[PDB]
């Protein structure tokens, strides 16, 4: 699409870098909203198409005239609030929902410059962040992880595209879906936006997830037909870790009969361990609340290896078979390497209630109250805050 000229007010958010020999230095990031919530439409109101579908035809039968005919309006900072998007210093709050109305923000980490996405290279570093997790019941999905899109938003791929990452252009992961735009440009063959994805939390007040999810197809690539599904070129279900699923199930949860709080504020350290040849091998995290660490548990189920960590013999030992067919750990470490976008975002799913993050052996919830009818039941304003993100050497950050 084409931005009018309205200003664009991108939230601020103080982010670190860190070494353990001079420590976490400040740094100032901005934050934008995926290119959709900014509003994408035609001159008669009209929308420009749905999410799963090719962009409108009358609108956008060529990329030209969707460019033309579909415009993207700046959003300023009362956008984000209304957008369910704030800032504190270094703390990133989002809403799911705004005066009654279903906002479930997306949003992604930008330069200082505001030009292009900040571009995180984790493979043999460190990452933390803080969270507060309280107001995600059953059922919700706060997120925090990565995504290899184009660090200019797919400007540069055609004469075409002019959102940008400014206007958070280029979005992509490893489900490959079908979106209306692909690369700030109309994706009238309706290609499936595939790309690498590090999921580093995915999480609710009452169970977590971590999952890394390798595509054999480097950047940002439009799929078509079976390279889109199943066995096609990037894995849909990644290589899961969630302390429920490998039984430990005091491990995190509501109260005191947990060992890492959801009701209260906690720290969530990654850290991404490279061989000798710079190649990712092992995924660990460890929490820290009470000024405590708290180590991941050990793997609590026969099969996999008693560790406390992702590493391709896990995966391979829990049935990860897309992730180990499309390179495994070392394939995911090339996409880190080569340069991620760090994605933030709070939803729910209508479908399958998130299901496959907190019920049966993923968690505690029983199969209806993750509907979003009875989400806002049990919390009318479901919310997460994400703070405190630093990026730095292994033993640094927290
Ligand atoms: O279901 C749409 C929903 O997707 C969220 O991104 C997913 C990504 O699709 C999936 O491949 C990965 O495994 O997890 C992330 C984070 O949940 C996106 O964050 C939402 O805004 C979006 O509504
Ligand atoms: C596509 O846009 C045109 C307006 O140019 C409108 O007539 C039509 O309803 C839109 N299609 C859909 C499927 O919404
Ligand atoms: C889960 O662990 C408990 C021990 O803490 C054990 O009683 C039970 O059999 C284990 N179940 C599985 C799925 O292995």
């Amino acid at each position: 699409q084409t931005p009018d000229k309205a200003k664009e007010q991108h939230p601020k958010l103080e982010t670190y870098r860190c070494t353990k020999a001079s420590g976490c230095k400040k740094q100032t990031n901005y934050i934008v909203a995926d290119a959709g919530i900014h509003g994408i439409r035609q001159k008669n109101g009209a929308g420009c198409g749905d999410w799963g579908q090719k962009p409108n035809a009358t609108a956008c039968p060529d990329e030209a005239s969707c460019a033309k005919n579909c415009i993207l309006s700046g959003m300023d900072s009362n956008a984000y609030k209304n957008a369910g998007i704030t800032t504190s210093g270094n703390k990133l709050r989002l809403q799911q929902l705004i005066n009654n109305q279903l906002v479930s923000p997306r949003v992604y980490l930008l330069e200082e410059n505001k030009k292009k996405y900040e571009m995180l290279h984790l493979t043999g570093t460190e990452f933390s962040f803080d969270v507060e997790m309280e107001k995600l019941p059953c059922g919700m999905n706060g997120a925090l992880y990565l995504s290899e899109m184009p660090q200019d938003g797919g400007k540069s791929t055609s004469r075409n595209s002019k959102a940008g990452a400014y206007y958070g252009a280029g979005y992509c992961d490893a489900q490959c879906y079908v979106t209306p735009f692909i690369n700030g440009v109309g994706n009238i063959k309706g290609q499936g936006v595939c790309c690498n994805e590090l999921d580093i939390w995915e999480a609710n007040s009452r169970a977590t997830h971590i999952a890394p999810h390798p595509c054999s197809k480097p950047g940002l690539y439009g799929c078509t037909g079976d390279e889109c599904g199943s066995s096609g070129i990037c894995d849909k279900a990644g290589c899961g870790w969630n302390h429920n699923r490998i039984n430990v199930t005091d491990f995190y949860g509501r109260g005191k009969q947990y060992k890492v709080d959801s009701t209260r504020k906690f720290t969530v350290t990654s850290q991404f361990v490279a061989n000798k040849q710079g190649d990712l091998i092992e995924l660990h995290r460890h929490y820290i609340q009470d000024n405590k660490v708290i180590e991941s548990a050990v793997v609590n189920i026969s099969g996999p290896p008693k560790i406390n960590f992702i590493n391709d013999k896990y995966c391979a030992a829990t049935g990860a078979n897309e992730y180990m067919r499309l390179g495994g750990t070392k394939q995911m470490g090339d996409a880190m390497s080569r340069g991620m976008v760090l994605a933030m975002s709070v939803w729910w799913s209508e479908g399958d209630f998130m299901a496959w993050l907190d019920q049966g052996v993923a968690g505690p919830c029983d199969a209806t109250e993750g509907d979003p009818k009875n989400i806002v039941k049990v919390q009318p304003n479901p919310e997460v805050t994400f703070s405190n993100i630093r990026i730095g050497e292994i033993g640094s950050t927290s």
